[PDB]
């Protein structure tokens, strides 16, 4: 599910929504975006 994000890895306040609702801690190559959204899910972009 598509989610609202503030740091895009390098290019951080761009492109809002872009990252993926995640569970909990994210995979290297997914940049945390919004490190932390809701109960046990957080947003991550791939690499960018």
């Amino acid at each position: 599910a598509a989610c609202k994000c503030d740091d895009e890895g390098p290019d951080i306040r761009t492109a809002p929504l872009t990252g993926t609702v995640d569970l909990g801690s994210c995979n290297a190559g997914w940049e945390k975006c919004a490190s932390y959204y809701t109960i046990i899910a957080d947003c991550c972009r791939k690499k960018k």
